[PDB]
DNA sequence: AAACATTCGTTCACGTGAGTTCCAGTACAAGTCTGGTC
């Protein structure tokens, strides 16, 4: 996704920035999923914005 | 004088380069489906 914005349509108060699906991870169990706490850190990181490091070369 | 070896023009098979047709890979553009908010 692009970014996390604020929304009120969802449980979470945010939601993503044109988001598409990478890969239906078939090695990833059910309960190995993302938690709140992480969400939080991952959208107060970089001010929501989802690309934060410099390419490099 | 008679027999054997060599040479020559011919013949066939097999290999390699250039022309033509057909199909797969690539590129690009448009269409279709989806997401989010105000």
């Amino acid at each position: 996704a692009a970014e996390i914005v604020p929304s009120d349509m969802y449980k979470t108060g945010c939601t993503l920035r044109f988001p598409r699906i990478e890969k239906i991870r078939d090695d990833k169990e059910w309960h190995e999923c993302m938690t709140l706490d992480d969400l939080e850190q991952l959208r107060g990181k970089a001010s929501g914005k989802l690309a934060s490091k410099h390419l490099y070369i």
